């Protein structure tokens, strides 16, 4: 599914992402925007290390979900990577929460640093009633 901006913002708020481990909702919005364009079925293969990025938050198979074909990988979220391609984002949200519980926090995603860190991110939630 391809979410509309305000629909996603309301969904994430309900799922308790606003302020999770100090990350504002607008940051999570900025991340989903640049990682997948708010698309839950997005997948990106990394030919370089044989891992794959899955779903709305482009979560990596080397550490977070099991896809079976990534060498020397772990599954910290305890999920099949398939779970991250559903229209229902609850499993993807639970995994993203697990990712930020690690020391790097939101910085774990390079796209966040390039596109969201130190910028005016209010734009992503403006007028959504969140």
């Amino acid at each position: 599914k391809v979410f509309e901006r305000c629909e996603l913002a309301r969904t994430l708020k309900r799922l308790g992402m606003d302020g999770y481990r100090g990350i504002s909702l607008a940051n999570w919005m900025c991340l989903a925007k640049w990682e997948s364009g708010y698309n839950t079925r997005a997948t990106n293969y990394n030919a370089g290390d044989r891992s794959t990025d899955y779903g709305i938050f482009q979560i990596n198979s080397r550490y977070w979900c099991n896809d079976g074909k990534t060498p020397g990988a772990v599954n910290a979220c305890h999920l099949s990577c398939s779970a991250l391609l559903q229209d229902n984002i609850a499993p993807a949200v639970a995994c993203a929460k697990r990712v930020v519980r690690d020391p790097q926090g939101i910085r774990a995603w390079v796209a966040w640093r390039n596109r969201c860190q130190n910028r005016d991110v209010r734009q992503y939630v403006q007028g959504c009633g969140v």
